[PDB]
């Protein structure tokens, strides 16, 4: 009918969506409104698929994903959190949408094998883009949030080991707003959870890298104080997700090592992989006795470690950490103008 004719004018309804709706949405005025992008998007695709216009759907989705990625990439530092969550929440439903569409073309009725293949792919691909955008935004978001909430001075700075009620209060208040926005913008439960687990994974990297670079003196007492802070921070996460600490295993082991002994080790490291020989050295080469004029790291031990390093130095070793996140795969379970509307009415 007049629908098919409408649906074939690709360039026109694609431009309405990316330029007239998407690139304009203001997250500050969003609230409802949250799932507006996904609604518009799935409305068009659902119609296109129902009518066999697969290359069209492909074209439309491709342009839409480039637009959303660009918007998020160019988000202003003061909107990185609201905007990143808003958009990812929306894009987070594409895979579930794709999967659900498949039920309409399986079985009952005739099986449109090609459409299934199209949908199956739509799901795999929208997940690939969601992952790429997610990872990039989480690192950026957390890079700025760590600075603003002063995590290093709150957790690792020794000459500041006297207070941390001032800062931790602010941290918990940052986490509360974070959690609230993920709620308000309807991020799915599993995705919500994953976001906190990954947030901790980022902090693991940041805390560990900083410990090795901005902390000159380390000792048993440094371990007790730092551990006490890690628990303070982990407490907020404890009730909200399961398995909090494993996300912080490098900073935690590093700290447990400091609360050490003096007498030979060989059995507790010759097989250690939570932290590698070169990383344990980096920690222990910063050892400065707490009590002025006290014991340090037995050179024979520091020596065994030094020896184990040299032998398989393979082609490298690696001390610094880098944040890497798993695919949101098993975590994404769920349930305008002219042309854009004219479609929505048929």
């Amino acid at each position: 009918p007049d629908l098919l004719e409408l649906l074939m004018d690709l360039n026109c309804y694609t431009l309405e969506v990316t330029e007239g709706y998407l690139k304009k949405v203001n997250v500050t005025e969003v609230n409802d409104n949250v799932l507006g992008p996904i609604h518009v998007i799935t409305t068009v695709v659902s119609s296109l698929v129902r009518n066999g216009l697969l290359i069209q759907s492909s074209k439309f989705i491709s342009k839409v994903l480039l637009t959303v990625e660009s918007i998020v990439m160019s988000l202003p530092k003061d909107e990185t959190m609201l905007g990143g969550i808003f958009w990812l929440s929306n894009l987070s439903r594409l895979p579930a949408f794709a999967a659900n569409q498949k039920t309409l073309y399986e079985a009952g009725d005739e099986k449109d094998k090609l459409t299934l293949i199209y949908l199956n792919d739509l799901e795999n691909e929208t997940l690939k883009v969601f992952d790429k955008i997610y990872s990039t935004w989480l690192v950026k978001f957390m890079k700025h949030a760590s600075a603003h909430i002063e995590i290093f001075d709150m957790v690792l700075n020794e000459k500041l080991f006297k207070n941390g009620d001032e800062k931790f209060a602010k941290l918990f208040t940052f986490l509360n707003e974070f959690d609230a926005v993920l709620c308000k913008f309807q991020v799915v439960d599993s995705m919500h959870t994953k976001i906190f687990n990954d947030t901790l994974k980022y902090l693991n990297v940041m805390l560990f890298n900083d410990l090795i670079t901005k902390c000159p003196a380390l000792n048993w007492k440094y371990g007790y104080e730092v551990d006490r802070n890690i628990e303070r921070l982990v407490s907020w996460f404890e009730p909200r997700i399961e398995d909090v600490r494993p996300n912080l295993i490098q900073i935690i082991q590093a700290v447990k090592i400091l609360q050490l002994n003096i007498s030979n080790f060989k059995l507790l490291f010759d097989f250690w992989y939570a932290l590698n020989p070169a990383q344990i050295q980096a920690i222990l080469l910063k050892y400065k006795p707490a009590n002025k004029g006290e014991a340090g790291v037995p050179n024979e031990i520091l020596n065994y470690l030094a020896n184990v390093i040299k032998r398989e130095n393979p082609g490298k070793m690696e001390i610094m950490l880098s944040a890497q996140f798993d695919s949101a795969k098993n975590h994404l379970r769920y349930d305008t103008e002219g042309l854009a509307t004219v479609s929505k009415i048929i």
